[PDB]
């Protein structure tokens, strides 16, 4: 049950990204929080 980090896919993935990330639809994975 490893999370996804940072450029990680998500989108229908079992858990969330990993940590201060957000699943980037636009690109297709998990993005930085304060980046985005």
């Amino acid at each position: 049950g490893d999370c996804h980090k940072f450029l990680g896919w998500c989108r229908g993935e079992p858990d969330p990204c990993c940590e201060h990330l957000s699943c980037s639809r636009k690109h297709g994975w998990c993005v930085w929080d304060w980046t985005v």
